[PDB]
């Protein structure tokens, strides 16, 4: 049961407005589907001990170009996901050993060039 | 002022079902987002006359392939929006000319070599 997460970005309201809020949305193979329009981020994906995890970027127009550069946050320091480059998607396995609860992080995406992040959590159950 | 419409596919969900209900959404430049769980479908893209449209598809795993196939139905019936396939995505402009209201239109979509449809209807004002 491996999850699979698309990060789709409006590249055009994101350089416009500086800020990927309300311009990034997560859509993963749970069927969860999400937006960011005001406050904290809140966009987040649940998963379970030991589950493979795959995040992929793209855009909303066929022009631009989306890429995850990087990720950051308690998610990697807790060591709870690691991913790693593969292909153009990132790709990592939960560790918790029984604990449960959200792990913050921070993905940094390449918009046209331009870098942004947003802040997301995994859920671990 | 183009709107670029982005169409996700939960390969895995779509294939395993032969449906693409719960597995297929819209998002789109105006910041609309839709997913299709229930009933008959209702994701819809908003334009005015003179508008250009952009359609392309994409899959949330980065291991599979999505592609618009076509259009057929009211939309290119009454020609109120006629797409035509530029590289990877299909682009039309609407040319309604004064009259607005709702189009239905059907997307064929090529799923891992599977044709597939949905049935979303362009609205405009």
């Amino acid at each position: 049961k491996k999850i699979e997460i698309l990060i789709v970005v409006d590249c055009a309201g994101a350089l416009a407005t500086t800020s990927l809020i309300s311009n990034v949305y997560l859509i993963d193979s749970n069927q969860w589907l999400g937006s960011w329009d005001e406050g904290t981020c809140q966009l987040h994906t649940v998963s379970e001990d030991g589950q493979f995890i795959c995040w992929r970027s793209c855009a909303i127009s066929p022009d631009d170009e989306v890429n995850i550069t990087g990720f950051y946050g308690d998610m990697i320091d807790q060591k709870a996901c690691l991913p790693s480059p593969v292909n153009d998607a990132w790709e990592g396995r939960v560790q918790t050993r029984g604990d449960t609860g959200r792990y913050l992080y921070t993905i940094s995406l390449s918009i046209n060039g331009i870098t942004m992040n947003f802040s997301p959590y995994l859920e671990v159950q």
